[PDB]
């Protein structure tokens, strides 16, 4: 069934990446290639003010049918890498 599990900790926290704004307001005339951000479609689910990017996209080629995960491109892929935070500890 399930094991004893009490506040458990996120899983994609790697695989975030900021919505364009323009894009949810619906001003954004720069396809994702061209913007240096993640515009997820409407089949794919969006996250209160973020998106989870997929994890088999990340390597080229995805499988999932319905993938609810959008597929960011290159250039913003190295984003998700640089994991913007230091750690002062
Ligand atoms: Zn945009
Ligand atoms: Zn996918």
């Amino acid at each position: 069934g399930s094991s004893g599990s009490s506040g458990p900790v996120r899983d994609t926290k790697w695989l975030t990446l900021e919505v364009c704004r323009q894009f949810q307001r619906g001003t954004c005339s720069r396809s994702d290639e061209e913007c240096k951000f993640a515009h997820p479609p409407k089949s794919c689910q969006v996250e209160n003010g973020r998106v989870i990017a997929c994890f088999d996209s990340l390597k080229g080629r995805c499988s999932r049918e319905n993938c609810k995960y959008l597929h960011p491109p290159t250039h913003l892929k190295t984003q998700l890498e640089i994991n913007s935070g230091p750690s002062s500890g």
